[PDB]
């Protein structure tokens, strides 16, 4: 009678309208999402590894990365496979509302988490590299700690809401996944997506622009300030001084682009999910949902791929363990040099 429906969970009429996608579709949609939950899990389960037991990246800014792999790595799990992925091969989603709930919410969860965690990372930036060398501040476990406890809470919060009825996580697209409904315009499932992109995602956006901004109106705050000191009678222990900018410098780089990485992967389907929602519903179709949120999905298995090829130390414990990733990526130790100097201190002016 009809090639859509759930005995668990009512498809919304809207993506029961069309046809169904063709079994390629599915089965590419399911082996799709599958490599991202193996890369996923795998490229973050690296980070983390590398992370917690390299002595090297042992600072507490550090642990915020840990925090982003622990959140990719999640998502990349219950998002592919096997909740996804078999129910793609089975075209349906055979495993209930309460893991459809489930799905959804880890998804909105780590997705938030995310973004918020690169928010922390951006603020850390701020106070070593935003701030002028003079008041520059390095992140503290204490803070670090309370950080994420805020990220926890916050992502929590802001994914909760269909948990309980203020929204909804439900069935989208060619029906074998799950996310939060967008398409059904009342009152309170529209505050709810109000929450979502306005605390969830733009928020976390005005602290990282805040921050990055702020590094950048401060290029030139350094530029000048690196020249007092510099014939401030600083031998060439300077180039010490110079060697740590350099290094924190790219670290912030890196921050960027996880970032932009992050906006660019989630920012379309952000926008399908509002058309839906405020638009032409007749534009979200199967695909105009289904494509924009793989491309969503398989963001959380980037970061880990953007460090291995532009994070030094990173990189130098991967050639240390795993160095066979570092094939096409190989490594060398002229890519740690600027962290010797930054650290090799100098005895009472050497
Ligand atoms: C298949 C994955 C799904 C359905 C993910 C659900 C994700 C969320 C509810 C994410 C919310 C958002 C962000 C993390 C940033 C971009 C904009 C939002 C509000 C859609
Ligand atoms: C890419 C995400 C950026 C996270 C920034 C990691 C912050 C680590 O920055 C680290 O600070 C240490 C000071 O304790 C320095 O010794 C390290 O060289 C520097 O890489
Ligand atoms: C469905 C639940 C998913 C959560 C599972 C997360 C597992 C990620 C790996 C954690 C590694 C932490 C290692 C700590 C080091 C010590 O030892």
């Amino acid at each position: 009678e009809t090639w859509w429906y759930n005995p668990s969970i009512v498809v919304h009429p809207h993506w029961r309208e069309f046809d169904q996608v063709p079994d390629a579709v599915y089965y590419s949609l399911g082996i799709f999402i599958g490599i991202c939950g193996i890369i996923g899990c795998g490229g973050n389960g690296i980070v983390i590894y590398l992370f917690t037991k390299t002595k090297s990246l042992q600072t507490p800014a550090n642990m915020f990365i840990i925090n982003l792999a622990f959140s990719d790595f999640t998502f990349s799990l219950v998002n592919g496979f096997p909740l996804m992925t078999i129910s793609c091969f089975l075209k349906k989603w055979i495993f209930g509302f309460a893991a459809c709930k489930v799905y959804g919410f880890i998804g909105g969860i780590f997705g938030f988490m995310s973004i918020m965690t690169m928010a922390m990372i951006s603020i850390d930036r701020y106070n070593v590299i935003g701030r002028p060398m003079a008041a520059s501040k390095k992140m503290s476990h204490r803070r670090a700690f309370i950080m994420i406890i805020f990220v926890w809470l916050w992502s929590v919060l802001w994914a909760i809401g269909p948990i309980f009825g203020w929204g909804a996580y439900t069935l989208e697209g060619v029906l074998c996944n799950c996310s939060f409904d967008y398409i059904s315009r009342d009152s309170t499932t529209r505050s709810n997506i109000l929450c979502m992109f306005i605390l969830g995602f733009f928020g976390p956006i005005l602290i990282i622009f805040f921050c990055y901004f702020n590094i950048v109106m401060s290029v030139s705050n350094h530029e000048k300030e690196m020249a007092a000191m510099a014939k401030r009678l600083n031998a060439k222990e300077l180039r010490k001084a110079q060697a740590g900018a350099n290094a924190e410098m790219r670290l912030a780089k890196i921050s960027i682009v996880i970032v932009s990485q992050f906006l660019l992967s989630w920012s379309p389907y952000a926008v399908v999910a509002l058309l839906a929602q405020f638009g032409p519903l007749e534009w979200v179709t199967p695909y105009a949902a289904q494509l924009p949120v793989m491309f969503a999905k398989a963001s959380a298995i980037h970061n880990p791929m953007i460090y291995s090829v532009s994070h030094p130390k990173f990189r130098e414990a991967i050639s240390q363990t795993f160095p066979w990733v570092l094939t096409c990526c190989q490594f060398d130790d002229k890519e740690t040099e600027d962290d010797k100097d930054a650290e090799t201190e100098i005895p009472a002016g050497e």
